[PDB]
């Protein structure tokens, strides 16, 4: 555990943005007390200050199970979140999709969305947008990057991409 790079930080923040925009301070000034970053093993780690502030009696290992995952960087130095964030990102996400039957067991299996099982899409979604991807039941399934915009999806042909892969659970 220790607290992350200026420069690591800055790639993690801009990279959360992409689908949460400047809501991450709403998951580090939690109500129940201020959350942090801790890097281990080249993975971030969301994990309370109080928690934190009991290295040295905890084992380490304990403590990294302690936090929450958000995702690891890569040798290229940039940021890969995981969906272990889902939960803690899907609240803060304002652009979402929400997907048909057909395209989620597709997704669950890692594959793109298609036109045909896009269900709807949150208003003015731009083309690349980062989105946070729903079943039909409003359930987290992912994240995912709009392939065309909100006002293309609707004049696109069902075999078209919607939505491009990023990571899914299960």
């Amino acid at each position: 555990m220790r607290p992350l790079t200026e420069e690591e930080t800055r790639v993690m923040f801009e990279k959360i943005a992409k689908y949460i925009g400047e809501n991450l301070q709403l998951l580090v000034d939690r109500p129940d007390g201020t959350y942090c970053f801790r890097l281990h093993n080249d993975r971030v780690y969301y994990v309370s200050e109080k928690i934190m502030k009991l290295a040295a009696n905890i084992s380490g290992d304990k403590l990294v199970s302690l936090g929450t995952c958000f995702g690891k960087f890569t040798k290229t130095h940039k940021f890969r979140l995981h969906v272990t964030a889902l939960d803690y990102l899907a609240p803060y996400a304002k652009y979402k999709v929400w997907i048909k039957p057909g395209a989620e067991q597709s997704f669950l299996y890692g594959n793109h969305v298609l036109k045909s099982g896009l269900g709807r899409i949150t208003e003015n979604t731009s083309q690349y947008q980062g989105v946070v991807v729903y079943s039909m039941a409003d359930i987290p399934l992912g994240f995912g990057v709009a392939a065309k915009s909100t006002q293309d999806c609707r004049k696109v042909d069902p075999m078209a991409i919607v939505v491009f892969h990023q990571a899914d659970i299960g």
